[PDB]
């Protein structure tokens, strides 16, 4: 048998977007009130009282209405302004990406690189920042999701915290999926949004902003206003007395008011800790049955993404087209640089199950050896299989 | 009996958001894909084609991934250089809102003015365009939404078209709920969205961009690119073989599916006559009950909304309050200058129906009349009936 | 204008079938699990304990897995025997529907009949009682739903436990909707479901039985067992621990979970408050325009349906289509003796909000109106507003 | 990790109920229409219309609103004359116990019954009919469910036919899993439902009826009447011109409309081939990891769910309950003589699709294991995957 392009897979196990929940998705069927409405303008206001909940935040966080590459550009374009020194830290996709919009708002940028396999190394940062008391703002991402890797943001916090920068964290595929908030890594900006981990669809932002970042954002002439683009129009929009810049995304609002339902209720470690053990039984199986996982180290890889290296030789595209065609299994591409390098397994929400490592390994496998590869596909399940019954 | 502010009401006849459709709000709720996975790159592709049909168009819309308010600053963006000579045509709120966008991207700004419950004169508009032959764009709306009237901007458009100048419209409010396309009023940037008329939640843009506006962006260097607000990254966007931008909001996606398999399966033809007769119902009914309808001329009052004028001594916000305490039916406030002076009722996708104008005008007349009025709801009831039974 | 047949209607308020509740029709999309699930083996066993709160039960209700026509000729069934006499009430078309199931199940039937826009009299029914020791079992119908029109069954219920007789109620069109209870009227068999008031689609019964019935069932060698039409197998299945006779309903229990959890939150006394509002404002309106309430008096006129008296000479079936084809509103027919003799307005679940009766109305008069009678439309709509506007 | 047993599970591999497709769960959340809308009784018409297509059927199907064990009842008591004599065929549970209808309604009962791992030999029908020639119905089930057998329903029709006798079929569990249909195997009475392969809840009955069978339940003076037991008095309940005998079950009949449109567009025939590679894929991993088959052979398994025979010494029960503990995959029990002795993994709609075999080896495996098995499971994979791999 054979899945036809047109017709809907099986199981997606892609890194985003994601399969939301179900009650996420019945609950972007609400009816939609007018945002004026006083039943709507509590939600609202609800909505951000348990995203601050869940982010273990201070203070209020915003939520923009576009998913979170607004929240990264705006970001950029109203905290880094031509007098910031900014250092940039690229591990990966995301990471370097940030430096574009960084140089869009300073002339100045300095970076800390490292190959798309590997983190930043916390006492590389040390010694840039002391080497350059210039620096004023730093810019990381979490998990650099094309990369299924993850950088040591919290260590990476206190030294930029110390050195007295601005830090601005990419947490959009960690956060809900692993421990991590805007307070563990002293960020004065930390984007993320429900469209990984959290598994709703993409069409939202949650931003942490530190009240430091209020106060230089506000000052900035050059940081957008009346724009899309724009963070401190939204600054007082979470309460049920205020107005909305412009129109909510009304129905992504009720599916975020769900997704963070689920979460809280589930118990935000509980929910950690499925995710863990569903990569780790992922990465068991990989490499169980002859392949290479991405990562630099065990250490690094990511518990909400499983980047599998393609062997040499291997046409990536048509292992996933195959994996799709064959067993209705999706995966995801890597990107940008690596971009037909590996194939990425999202366990995010709800494919932050271990049975679902079970059928991606077999997925993955029954593709590779397809494509001529020889692998022990049964040695990779039983490994995979010890991972979670060894669970405690 | 008195509704709490807290639990829902029970009818919402807003002017945005409004509810949207039952099946939209299934739509939204179907399985999220991968933007990667063929059945989305063939789905997007197919809902661009309905996007196009819809609008009537002879080249692809182009949907962006926010609510119109995007749509609006990024045309500004991208087709007002700092060389244009841009005039702005300002009959009420979101009118004279375009000209400080455009006054962003261009320091030259003609603008005419009218008050707001008026329309603009065509012939003023060709007196200005022979006054300054150096106009190279105007801008209009099309239904200024918080005044509940309707420019002649196909009477505009010959006009803009016979001065050599580009046209921007916003038809957000209009395109759906009555006659009204981008090559009606020969536009060279149109923006719309599904969230009025079309009865889908706030979420996307629907843009009609004429191939020399095309031309015009790409070849401007300062039109945004790697940006929220790219017109231009998006140009290709609808090809299945194609990658997006940045992820696309799929549950809207999903939404916008069924709003415009709705509409075109219904008839436009018959989806305008709808709105029309709901709104000619409501004027008629608010006159015979004692009120007055905003609009200086009943020629220019919108078919997708009715806007109210609150009597001396009556307290608009205590007015909107009580109708939604007292019988569960919300209408909209005005907004910026009209806030406080009028209150309208939105007739728009499910709502455009002329039952809806009499349950309206029950609860209109009603908190009117708790708020010490003497208006005769019954007469206006009859009238309403009459424009129904007239139509029939 | 005109609604096409083929076409969705835009408010319907019938009195069964009925519109439910949006959050019921999202319920019933919840993932099926298997019936031994020990998740659904806990939600089924806390689905009937909902129940017996809702139905102020000291023991459980049993759900039976199909609409309630089953659980009334379930109870015929089981309860009647041979042996028994049985005394049926008849004021309308279920009244006396029940008598023939009573005498399928015993030779012996005394009935009190009643003109269809009447009550039975409880001195009748005690005369009865006095006069024929032997009657051993009396069915009655607490709301005829086909001809708007209620039952004194609490004082009849007393009368037949006096006389030490079962009770068979009929409250299916009456439970959720007005104060009425089995223990209210001492039934012991009491049959309703959640199709009518409750706001849920066709599909389930809810019973409540008395430990007296069950001994007469269980005793009895004619009560159905292992059959669609048995109640005895069904007794202990309500437990978490216990199987099901067969597959029950998943997706209607879900919908019933759901429609239990409105009813509960929102306050049983407040939803039969503005169940009893809507009929009242109803039928102000209908008296004030010129036509006639149905029942005999306004005391016996149900809280959750207005039956409507077709006025001599009027096409009762052509009046309804025209009341859709104009306006979209749809209301029930009568049914048997009642079929063209009135038309019935719902007052049930979500259409149990005072705002609907201004629709009836308004679509009610329109429609008998363009059948030239010479109604005063605007002057019913201003008594039920005055009704409203009354409540305390 | 453990999953507990009030949450829900993450994936259910069971024999029925089974998930509903997330399409059918969206559309039970259609809009409640009155059953006498005009448009619903035109969708009620197409959906017989599409019943008889998907059925192959030469006249129209008869829906019933009860789950199909009411359309097993309802055939015995409308089919089954006193004078009748039956021959009942008994491979398992549901052959067995519908021989206890049939001597509900004649006392003249034949059986051949064989072991509840065997199928029923068409030799060992031809020789009973040929001993008995006064036999006049005969009663057989397609696939016995708790059992995972098949029987030759096809050459067993053409016997019953042959002798000029009625055929009643139970196919609930093998319709629109495999190829079968009421004039494949000449029945007079044709049982299905939507409830198992075609991935709908359980709630409604689909049954072909014969010219034939009409002709002699209509003489049939105790065939069911004003009953929830009557065939009868549906069969004009297609037509939108005719009335319903009691009120349809509304939103199971939404679900109905969108599973048959499912099965229709996707191609029966390619529904039935992903049933039965799921379960030939299943068969194969069963046997390679060590575990048994319940069927005798081969040959008779089941293409919709595989029965796994329970080793000697490991509980059953827990077994199951280790499964969805552990993985979060639930299987079903067996059912009477077979409860205890076999675990059933349903292929049926949305899970007959081989990567599910995957996921339901490797938790039976793993549970097998836990109970002191020395399963090897890998094995089991491979030879799943091998069967996958070679039908591609």
């Amino acid at each position: 048998m054979r899945y036809p392009e047109h017709a809907d897979p099986v199981i997606t196990l892609t890194a985003g977007p994601v399969n939301a929940y179900p009650e996420v998705l019945r609950g972007l069927g609400r009816t939609v009130l007018y945002d004026y409405d006083p039943a709507f303008q509590l939600l609202y206001e609800k909505v951000v009282d348990k995203a601050q909940k869940a982010m273990r935040l201070s203070n209020k966080p915003v939520i923009l209405h576009g998913e979170p590459v607004l929240g990264l550009e705006a970001a950029a374009a109203s905290l880094i302004s031509p007098d910031d020194v900014v250092l940039n830290l690229a591990s990966g996709v995301y990471g370097k990406g940030f430096g574009y919009w960084a140089k869009r708002y300073s002339p100045h940028l300095l970076e800390i690189e490292v190959p798309y396999n590997e983190a930043i190394d916390p006492q590389a940062v040390a010694d840039m920042l002391k080497a350059h008391p210039e620096i004023t703002v730093v810019s990381v991402c979490h998990h650099d999701t094309p990369s299924g890797t993850i950088n040591p943001i919290d260590a990476i916090g206190a030294l930029v915290s110390a050195h007295g920068a601005y830090l601005i964290v990419d947490a959009v595929s960690s956060f809900g999926g692993m421990k991590t908030h805007p307070e563990d890594c002293k960020a004065d900006i930390y984007v993320t949004g429900p469209n990984k981990c959290l598994g709703a669809p993409p069409g939202l932002t949650m931003m942490g902003v530190s009240e430091r970042a209020w106060a230089k954002m506000k000052a900035n002439p050059l940081a957008p206003r009346a724009s899309m683009l724009s963070i401190v129009d939204w600054e007082n929009a979470w309460s049920r007395d205020k107005p909305f810049p412009f129109t909510p995304s009304v129905s992504e609002i009720n599916g975020l008011d769900v997704a963070l339902d689920l979460y809280l209720n589930e118990g935000p470690e509980a929910v950690w800790a499925r995710h863990a053990l569903t990569a780790k039984a992922m990465r068991a199986g990989v490499t169980a049955m002859g392949l290479s996982v991405w990562a630099a180290s065990d250490s690094i890889a990511s518990p909400t993404t499983t980047a599998v290296r393609t062997p040499d030789g291997v046409d990536e595209k048509a292992l996933r087209q195959a994996a799709r065609a064959r067993y209705g299994v999706v995966f995801s591409s890597g990107r940008g640089e690596t971009l037909g390098k590996l194939t990425r397994i999202g366990h995010m929400g709800p494919t932050a199950q271990p049975i679902y490592a079970i059928a991606a390994l077999t997925a993955l496998g029954g593709a590779m050896n397809a494509a001529g590869r020889k692998l022990a596909i049964g040695k990779g399940i039983e490994a995979a299989l010890a991972v979670i019954d060894a669970d405690a």
